[PDB]
């Protein structure tokens, strides 16, 4: 930009770019994206300005928002490695267990107050969740689907990551609800885990039906209304549930029943941000340093 010497490409969300950028006056360091357009809305820009005060240390700190020449400028604190990195980075050894339960309390904490504020993140991946080498993790790119809509890629062909999408998302519900979050952490949580995607879907069906191979293909016993949904086949294959003690091994029984109230098929069984941060999992959570190599 003008007042912004461009570093380096940071990345290229869902919605733009992101760039490394230095306020050539204030010389602070910050994450710049660039939102893909005539006119822009007004209501989502809305959207957008209430995110700025949405202010906790797991949630990316937006700084400034601005919009000019059909252009929406997104400026953010910036952070040094994302999740997914990280976890490309400890593939040989793992991430150590106190830091994945460090990782994931902050994160529910992060998201127990979205939440409380009624905002939704509604697209959590590795790649959206940024540490420091403070120890910190923190929430970064909320999705704008309620001010923009769910893009077919991320604004030039790129191929969109279905891994982490909650079932009734992909059962063609209309209304997300907070539980959508929870799911993606869930998987998420599960990748810190094993080192492996939980659900590596590369369609909207193979996502759904991997979901079905692993935790049973749903029906109303488990989930009230399932069969009534928007994209609902009767026609799905029966597939049997799992033993949950083959999907993560070798998490303890703690880390499987969080997990598994995490993952549960109805939005409404799912636990709570809030309840999970209760649960006897984090009863020694710890806030460990990670080995971050820049
Ligand atoms: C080097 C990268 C991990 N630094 C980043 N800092 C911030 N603040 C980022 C973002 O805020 C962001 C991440 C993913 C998609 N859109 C924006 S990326």
């Amino acid at each position: 930009m003008e007042n912004f010497q461009k570093v380096e490409k940071i990345g290229e969300g869902t919605y733009g770019v992101v760039y490394k950028a230095r306020n050539k006056l204030t010389g602070e360091v910050v994450a710049l994206k660039k939102i893909r357009t005539e006119g822009v809305p007004s209501t989502a820009i809305r959207e957008i300005s209430l995110l700025k005060e949405l202010n906790h240390p797991n949630i990316v700190k937006l700084l400034d928002v601005i919009h000019t020449e059909n252009k929406l400028y997104l400026v953010f604190e910036f952070l040094h490695q994302d999740l997914k990195k990280f976890m490309d980075a400890s593939a040989l050894t793992g991430i150590p267990l106190p830091l994945i339960k460090s990782y994931l309390f902050q994160l529910l904490q992060g998201l127990a107050f979205c939440h409380s504020h009624r905002v939704l993140h509604r697209d959590l991946k590795p790649q959206n969740l940024l540490i420091n080498t403070e120890g910190a993790i923190k929430l970064a790119d909320f999705g704008l689907a309620r001010a923009f809509g769910v893009p077919v890629r991320t604004y030039t062909h790129e191929v969109v990551t279905l891994w982490y999408r909650a079932p009734e998302i992909l059962l063609g519900c209309k209304y997300y609800s907070t539980a959508v979050d929870i799911w993606s952490l869930g998987c998420i949580f599960a990748e810190m885990v094993t080192r492996r995607a939980l659900f590596p879907g590369d369609s909207e069906i193979d996502q759904l039906f991997r979901i079905f191979r692993t935790l049973g293909t749903p029906d109303e016993v488990v989930w009230p209304g399932v069969t009534s949904m928007p994209d609902y086949k009767p026609s799905f294959p029966k597939w049997a549930r799992q033993d949950f003690s083959k999907v993560v091994p070798p998490l303890d029984e703690d880390g499987r029943s969080l997990l598994s109230q995490m993952l549960h098929y109805d939005p409404n069984k799912r636990i709570s941000a809030k309840a999970a941060l209760a649960h006897p999992f984090f009863q020694d959570v710890t806030k460990p340093v990670p080995h971050l190599r820049l």
